């Protein structure tokens, strides 16, 4: 518990820039793009406010256009007086993947007719593709092969506190041994992450700060409308946070939490304000109504294991179960605790033999043991239950590929 | 129930299958048969031939069928099992776990073949376990994934009895005479017999 996370102020002008969702639609091959950027304000609206949206590759500007406020009509009442949507044309735009993380800059400029700048506001921008066709999921058109990681936010010294250095470690890490893709468990990160994300190339699963795996069963609060409210806050102010981002290719509802009404609900919600990214969620059997893609946790190659209500299917069975149709990408498998990762390679035959197989995420990336002293005060890594918390479940806290200062397994 | 209509030594294999002017031959042992069969309970499944390759005259049958008969699925196994001109995925001798991505027509593993991009098909294969002398090695892995997977819903051995003749020597005692022993040229040896019983039906 705590302040954990950074703390900051910021001036914002009276008038100001409250929001921009940035968006890029492509032609068939790609070779053609229109980077839309929707702008919202704040403040009192004045017939001489302008916005304009530049876009730049490196230190050369690609495109630029500018619009007095006010929105196209979309009902009875007129449209949004308070917004303006800003469309460029981009030729051959260089695209965004992990392989070549190509990023422009795009500018958003708040101000006057006569060119007196009111403030400024910007992201790094991706121009990417991300869909699912005909069961795959594809990135530029082409489907995908997650080579994935789960990764918790934890610093064997500093607890949950995240920076730069401990984050830019694990990337260099984690792309040096052949990973193109992180899973957010269990709930959205440190800010800059995802900027890291953008600039190194990392595939991102941006994941709501829900989890309810306690609860008996696991479906109790998520399924009852009562705590729709408190759940909807975690998933949309997520994505109003983090739509921007290039490396973010898919949403998660959370983790562990069954499968309730307001999975389905809030799967929606996300579909219909950010139509560019899949929703994938686990809970309730990996393949439900709130899932694009079948995600299970720990699901076999070949061995099924045939669970009441939630059956853990044999991988390769489960895509041809009768009407199945989507991408298969476990959200968690091959647990690294301690001497593991035993079949590893049995895995990745099938993910390459079967195209609807696109990989998945290991669990996980660095041990959560934490640093205490002895009576020589000489450090020795600790797990649950040696900081005298009972009841506690020993060293099932660490399964990671790196021990927590970031040695390799 | 099949029709009589096998193309195999065509170069390609649908010459006469995607010709229209064999529509009409082909048509009529197609239609004949369902006109003569088609109050039969055992029926099941049409089949529009064998080893005919793909061509238009099928998928023109294929309709022909569905139109007069809804009753029964259409399956057909020419140009690569799961053509356009089929309701079951019906591959010959592809086997369990291993690809054989030959071009055009490849044998997927049939695990892998139901969950091709856009697949939805049930399997059946129309051929598999060729029975050719000391055989039928990895038969328990075909039933094992049969059992494990919905929509491999079996197959058809091949096959039943071995095809071969009663010829008799100088001392007028009877022997098993196959391809070659009749003074026929070209032959392919011992290829016609591949069955699970002896041609008395003493079981192999
Ligand atoms: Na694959
Ligand atoms: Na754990
Ligand atoms: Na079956
Ligand atoms: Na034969």
């Amino acid at each position: 518990s705590g302040i954990f996370r950074d703390v900051s102020l910021l001036h914002k002008p009276t008038t100001q820039i409250s929001d921009f969702h940035v968006a890029t639609r492509f032609n068939d091959d790609f070779s053609r793009a229109v980077l839309e950027a929707e702008v919202q304000m704040c403040g009192e609206l004045r017939d001489y406010l302008r916005v304009t949206v530049s876009l730049w590759q490196g230190e050369t500007q690609v495109a630029s256009g500018t619009a007095p406020f006010g929105g196209e009509i979309i009902d009875e009442r007129g449209g949004y007086a308070d917004r303006v949507t800003l469309r460029l044309n981009v030729e051959n735009p260089k695209l965004w993947s992990a392989e070549i993380p190509n990023l422009y800059r795009a500018v958003v400029e708040l101000h006057t007719a006569d060119g007196t700048l009111i403030e400024a506001e910007a992201c790094d921008v991706g121009f990417r593709e991300v869909r699912i066709e005909n069961g795959l999921l594809l990135l530029n058109g082409k489907p995908l092969l997650i080579r994935g990681v789960n990764r918790h936010e934890h610093h064997p010294l500093h607890g949950q506190v995240m920076d730069e250095q401990t984050m830019v470690q694990d990337i260099l890490l984690m792309k040096q041994n052949n990973f193109n893709a992180v899973r957010c468990s269990h709930y959205p990160n440190h800010p800059l992450w995802y900027t890291l994300c953008d600039r190194y190339g990392l595939y991102v699963v941006d994941e709501a700060n829900i989890q309810t795996h306690g609860m008996v069963p696991m479906n109790r609060l998520t399924d009852d409308p009562r705590w729709l409210p408190a759940m909807s806050e975690r998933v949309t102010r997520m994505v109003q946070r983090d739509r921007n981002h290039p490396s973010v290719i898919i949403w998660s509802l959370g983790n562990e939490s069954g499968h309730g009404a307001n999975h389905d609900a809030l799967y929606r919600w996300i579909k219909s304000v950010d139509p560019s990214r899949p929703v994938q969620y686990e809970g309730g059997g990996a393949d439900t109504t709130a899932t694009d893609i079948i995600c299970p946790m720990y699901a076999r190659v070949d061995e099924d294991q045939p669970f009441p209500a939630v059956p853990k299917w044999s991988i390769k069975k489960w895509l041809s179960l009768p009407g199945e149709t989507r991408p298969l990408i476990l959200c968690e498998y091959a647990h690294a605790m301690g001497n593991s990762l035993g079949g590893f390679a049995k895995y990745w035959q099938a993910f390459r033999q079967y195209p609807r197989l696109q990989g998945g995420f290991v669990w996980d990336w660095v041990d959560q043991s934490l640093i205490k002293y002895d009576e020589n005060g000489n450090p020795w890594s600790a797990y649950g239950g040696d900081f005298g918390d009972t009841p506690n479940d020993r060293q099932f806290c660490m399964n990671g590929l790196v021990f927590a200062d970031r040695t390799p397994h």
